[PDB]
């Protein structure tokens, strides 16, 4: 299971917000490193709420599967902290935040190939998960972390880590799910045992139409209501004004799981345009 991390050696400095259930902080580790040498690391620690106790099995094992499987695109984990009673999960700080804010702030400086270099990045994680038939289940822009910005003295490309999905939406309240459209599959509105590699497909499209969209959020005028609504009458996503993907977005987002396209043939479909 995890590497435990005591207290002492962990300091909690600036909330930088919330995710389901959690509160998120920068945080410092005390370690000894390679070579015996002490470091101070910065940390990401995400403790769950203590209203929501009962979901720390969900809480742990979002983070126990990606722990188990190693990859250049896939967020580390450092351990869990020994608070008693409280659930707290230490990950790697990435410096510059996710994805969702980082679209939204620099809108007018992202052009075409930025943003088909970060869907290469993020279809190559999901490639790694599919290929080890391993369901994230939460693909979204705030779970993409943004390790390094593309550079213009090279034109060295941004580099992108995908984090952990979170409380499942197996164990979710309905409520949350429907808030969640249009990340959320059709099929897993209609029952949360329906959670399939076909979902990730279905959220990478949306999370493809987030990227096009410099931040917008897919949707967000729609209520609970009527976003079941939106599924009911099998409605796509408006195509983006950045257009190009908006072809590999509806058939991402296709209703019919079965015919959601394999991560091989969606890099495929990315690497046409360069
Ligand atoms: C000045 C403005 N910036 C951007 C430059 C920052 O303050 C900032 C924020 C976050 C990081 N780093 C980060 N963020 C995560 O989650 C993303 C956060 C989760 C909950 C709230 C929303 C973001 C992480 N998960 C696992 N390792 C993470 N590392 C770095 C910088």
């Amino acid at each position: 299971v995890f590497h435990k991390i005591r207290n002492e050696d962990l300091i909690f400095n600036e909330s930088l917000g919330q995710g389901t259930f959690t509160k998120i902080f920068k945080g410092v580790r005390r370690e000894v490193g390679d070579y015996g040498q002490l470091h101070e690391t910065e940390v990401l620690l995400k403790v769950l709420d203590k209203a929501h106790r009962n979901y720390s099995e969900s809480f742990f094992e979002a983070a126990s599967m990606m722990s188990k499987l190693s990859h250049k695109h896939l967020v580390l984990n450092y351990g869990v902290c020994v608070c008693g009673d409280e659930n707290i999960l230490v990950q790697e700080f990435v410096k510059f935040g996710s994805l969702d804010t980082y679209l939204k702030k620099n809108k007018n400086c992202i052009n075409i190939l930025w943003k088909l270099e970060v869907a290469k990045q993020l279809a190559a994680a999901m490639h790694f998960l599919e290929e080890n038939t391993l369901i994230h289940g939460n693909v979204c822009a705030k779970n993409i972390l943004l390790i390094r910005e593309e550079d213009r003295k090279t034109g060295n490309p941004p580099f992108i880590k995908l984090s952990d999905p979170g409380i499942s939406i197996t164990v979710l309240p309905k409520d949350i799910l429907q808030e969640r459209i249009p990340w959320v599959p059709p099929e897993c509105i209609e029952n949360p045992k329906n959670l399939n590699l076909a979902t990730d497909k279905w959220s990478f499209g949306t999370t493809l139409w987030e990227i096009c969209s410099g931040g917008d959020k897919p949707l967000s005028a729609l209520d609970s209501q009527r976003k079941l609504q939106f599924y009911e009458d099998r409605h796509q996503l408006p195509a983006p004004k950045a257009a190009e993907l908006a072809n590999l977005i509806n058939n991402c987002m296709d209703y019919e799981p079965d015919h959601r396209p394999s991560f091989r043939a969606i890099i495929r479909d990315l690497n046409s345009l360069f």
